[PDB]
């Protein structure tokens, strides 16, 4: 199947400003969607916000301010912060949108005629913050904010209350087996393994049926009212799920604003997402309710879902109120913006709760950035080794020479299925493992010497070593979009060159090819003082 590559991110809650978590996951999701265009693919990459439900409208009350004011502002804030970190997506979602309404209705209209929604009761637990139903197993004893005594949630940490209402029920239930062979049948289609274990283990012990309604006032009126039930409000949950069947429906003109929403998602080769980005906090509703509304309304299910982790700093809980502050723009005006998507990527697999801090961000910065790839870049390109200051013609290649070559020639398969995993850390540093080599190979022949030794031995090595810094910088291109280009024009690529799989090959750019023009005194990566 020849079809438009769908990523997405989560919705984000509009209850507080965007911080670093919004920022990562939306992250994760552009550097998928960049490296899937630069092999040519056509690409649809979605993200945006979850404005409705209780959580939302009782944090616009506390500001004491309109929903529909609150939202509106807090939506065009996490806009303002994607368009600063500078991503590549081709759509913001609000669920608030009118045009998403009219498909969480569909989807709705749809699962009540398949028979799989009925009037009954949920009697239970209840998170507002994670707007999640909760068994008495998952709770335990906690503190309000007012120090009193409470439950709260194991999984958040959150106040829980008890709920007691007449609700639409979906049958959950029943899809336990379909949801069990689908596991089963795509063993890949939960990342990381583990996660993936978590959720077959959850599901094998047996699924209750889940409420997919509130009464209205719960809700404060802030919410997407039952088709046919006017007393009723749709689960935030399953309002927020289906933004992406409607972004899969929406033809978006060249400034990124809605035009038309189409009857039926093939129109727009989308649906179903080929990978959904989340964090490891939301995996029950991707993984488990999902699909299960999807195979209710005869839909199809998506390809991957990947479940990350969370960030602390200095090895404490992120948090402003508690005196630890992690700003993703202060950093990346510090250290640039190319260099924070780096470490944030390099840092942390989505197995782990990955941990910033200022030293090791300038580690990181300075050990790779700095000293093997922007080294490297800047050696190859200087008047003092590339005397003709452009792409030499190899003479004959020694084992050596070979050995470096075949490394060159490997890493695109390598980093490929890394990228398609997703394990974008794992692609990453295949990528340096190879940049290392090379650098080792130039210390090794000491081109330097060579300008006056050996000119012929001089254009054999600074080939290899012109074309290792360019497949590596063009796998790298999805990680650092900005540095990319600018290695690209030092080497003076050729625009066509820049992309597609048929440059994933060794050799691409000919002998005689020049290089871009130097600035005097510039640097890609500049070192940054131990503190
Ligand atoms: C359909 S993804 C919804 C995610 C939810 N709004 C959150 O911030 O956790």
């Amino acid at each position: 199947v020849e079809k438009v590559f769908f990523v997405t991110s989560p919705i984000y809650y509009v209850n507080a400003a965007p911080h670093i978590g919004h920022v990562y996951s939306t992250l994760i999701t552009d550097v998928i969607g960049r490296y899937h265009r630069v092999k040519g693919e056509r690409v649809f990459a979605l993200t945006g916000t979850d404005e409705h439900g209780q959580k939302v409208a009782e944090a616009a009350k506390q500001k004491q301010v309109s929903p529909y004011d609150f939202t509106t502002a807090v939506a065009g804030e996490f806009k303002k912060c994607f368009e600063q970190m500078d991503y590549s997506i081709d759509y913001f979602i609000r669920t608030t949108n009118e045009q998403h309404k009219a498909v969480v209705k569909e989807l709705w209209t749809k699962l009540e005629q398949k028979g799989d929604i009925y009037l009954g009761r949920y009697e239970g637990w209840y998170s507002i913050s994670d707007e999640s139903f909760l068994t008495p197993q998952n709770i335990t004893d906690g503190v309000d904010k007012d120090g009193n005594p409470c439950k709260v949630s194991l999984e958040s940490g959150h106040v829980v209350t008890w709920v007691s209402e007449e609700n639409y029920m979906f049958r959950l239930s029943a899809f336990r087996e379909r949801l069990l062979e689908w596991y089963h049948a795509n063993p890949g289609c939960i990342v990381p393994e583990f996660r993936r274990r978590e959720v077959i283990r959850a599901v094998e012990k047996g699924l209750p049926d889940l409420s997919v309604s509130r009464a209205r006032a719960t809700l404060h009126n802030w919410a997407i009212p039952v088709p046919g039930n006017p007393d009723h409000c749709v689960y935030v949950w399953l309002d927020a799920l289906t933004n992406y069947l409607t972004g899969s429906r929406l033809r978006v003109d060249e400034s990124g604003k809605e035009v038309s929403l189409v009857d039926d998602f093939n129109e727009l080769e989308r649906f179903p997402a080929d990978v959904h980005v989340i964090g490891k906090d939301i995996l029950k509703f991707h993984a488990i309710y999902w699909p299960a509304f999807l195979l209710s309304a005869g839909l199809p299910l998506p390809k991957k879902i990947v479940a990350h982790g969370w960030w602390t700093k200095d090895r404490k809980k992120i948090s402003k109120s508690l005196g630890n502050v992690f700003d993703p723009v202060e950093k990346a005006e510090e250290f640039g913006y190319d260099a924070l998507k780096y470490f944030l990527l390099r840092e942390s697999g989505f197995s782990d709760d990955g941990d910033y801090s200022d030293k090791n961000m300038i580690a990181r910065l300075n050990g790779e950035l700095a000293d093997t790839l922007g080294n490297l870049v800047m050696r190859c390109t200087s008047a003092k080794i590339n005397v003709n200051g452009e792409w030499p013609s190899p003479a004959a290649y020694t084992e050596e020479d070979e050995s470096l070559i075949q490394l060159i020639k490997d890493l695109p398969g390598t980093a490929d299925h890394y990228y398609l995993i997703p394990d974008i850390q794992k692609a990453i540093i295949a990528v340096f493992d190879v940049l290392r080599a090379i650098n080792a190979y130039v210390t090794d022949m000491a081109p330097w010497k060579l300008v006056k030794t050996d000119p012929e031995r001089l254009r054999t090595v600074l080939y290899i070593t012109l074309e290792g810094v360019r497949v590596t910088t063009l796998l790298l291109s999805p990680i650092l979009p900005r540095k990319s280009v600018v290695i690209f024009d030092m080497l003076g690529v050729p625009e066509v060159h820049r992309k597609g799989i048929e440059n994933f090959e060794f050799g691409a750019v000919p002998p005689g090819t020049r290089l871009g023009p130097a600035v005097e005194g510039e640097v890609l990566f500049s070192k940054r003082s131990t503190e």
